[PDB]
């Protein structure tokens, strides 16, 4: 064991290309490279280490960012540094962390991943727990090489009226009941904007030649801050969501419950799912704004919408075949239709649908093995947006 010999690299390729019709057409491509290094740790107790994050996307709004002019780059480029300290199972992080948690995770819907500053403790030194607690100040978006700080929708994007966060404080943890059950509570904080409780549950019921899994997850968001003061909120602490008089902007207020059921059997899974959001203010999650991606921890989080509106109701069903079952490893098909309402707005309670579907084929063996093709499609109607995805994706060690 020791910083050199336990030292690792890595180099994924991805190609990806993106085309949308809005009712605007609009179409990007680009190659992207994702170069991971992570050294191994100094001897002692204590031992110190370091990672760094390449990225590079060349260019062949939501990919690629702008020149001064307003047209898109030819290329951009991001080092991420983080350094760390490990004692047993314990270990410190500081600089570049892309968490992916129930109060806070990454978006990588684009060509290059989003990426945060911060500090972070994770431990698995306490028997069954997987436990983390941190900060973070910035995130860097997906079609961005800068580091900005953190907002919510409503007071997000590029405007002069925009408020922003440089506090994010997260600790969680997950509890391994035993071979079928996990726990999870998890405690999000974005300074003068929300605070943000999480418990969840996974299930796994073995029954016959088939596997029922149970996915529940309950968040309570409240006001933290500005946000919870109206004099906060004047000034521009505000979240999306609904509160009467055509008020679209106000304090956080959000209660989301969710029960996903995923029964798998001979290659096919067949899922159902329902999610109820209430409360005045939208769900809030981590959100630059400015095309620069988000992830909300939502059963509802699909290819084009969040189902994350104020009062919303969301029904699911979710089909999937694994065709390694019948004689083409490698080759999956998925599909999700989901159906909110009761979206409350100026109008009155409106609905929206989303329609999925992912094909994706990973090259099983020869010499090609690893390199996977998927082609992504959602058709998204509210109140009018389609969508397709083609990504090549290869990753080789480097070490």
């Amino acid at each position: 064991a020791g910083f050199i010999e336990d030292s690792k690299a890595s180099l994924t390729l991805r190609n990806f290309y993106i085309n949308t019709d809005n009712r605007s057409k609009q179409e990007e491509w680009g190659q992207g490279f994702i170069l991971n290094y992570q050294s191994g740790f100094t001897q002692g107790t204590v031992g110190f280490g370091v990672d760094a994050l390449g990225l590079l996307g060349v260019r062949l709004g939501t990919v690629f960012p702008l020149e001064s002019n307003g047209e898109p780059v030819h290329d951009f480029a991001s080092l991420g540094l983080t350094a760390k300290a490990k004692v047993s199972n314990t270990e410190f992080r500081y600089g570049t962390l892309q968490p992916k948690l129930p109060v806070v995770t990454y978006n990588d819907g684009r060509l290059l991943p989003v990426t945060f500053e911060g500090g972070q403790v994770t431990s698995t030194d306490l028997k069954d727990f997987t436990l983390v607690a941190g900060q973070l100040e910035h995130s860097k978006g997906r079609n961005s090489t800068d580091n900005r700080s953190l907002s919510i929708a409503g007071a997000n994007g590029s405007s002069a009226s925009s408020r922003d966060s440089n506090k994010f404080y997260y600790a969680g943890g997950d509890y391994k009941v035993n071979k079928d059950l996990t726990l999870q509570y998890y405690y999000g904080n974005l300074d003068d904007f929300y605070k943000q409780h999480f418990l969840g549950l996974i299930h796994n019921w073995q029954i016959g030649p088939g596997v029922l899994k149970t996915d529940l997850r309950a968040f309570d968001s409240s006001s933290d801050g500005k946000n919870g003061s109206r004099s906060g909120r004047a000034d521009g602490y505000v979240s999306s969501g609904y509160y009467g008089s055509g008020v679209t902007k106000g304090e956080v207020d959000n209660r989301a419950f969710s029960g996903l059921f995923t029964y798998t059997v001979s290659g096919h899974s067949i899922g159902a799912g329902y999610q109820i959001l209430n409360g005045d203010s939208d769900f809030p999650f981590l959100n630059r704004g400015d095309g620069e991606g988000s992830t909300a921890y939502l059963i509802t989080d699909v290819q084009i919408g969040k189902f994350q509106r104020a009062g919303e109701r969301t029904w699911q069903v979710r089909y999937g075949y694994d065709f390694a079952t019948v004689g083409v490893p490698g080759l999956t098909f998925n599909t999700i239709y989901l159906s909110g309402d009761k979206i409350k707005t100026a109008r009155g309670d409106q609905s929206e649908w989303e329609r999925d579907i992912s094909l994706a084929y990973v090259i099983p063996d020869g010499t090609f093995k690893g390199l996977g093709f998927t082609w992504k499609n959602a058709s998204f109607r509210s109140g009018d947006q389609d969508e397709n995805r083609l990504i090549v994706s290869y990753t080789l060690p480097l070490l």
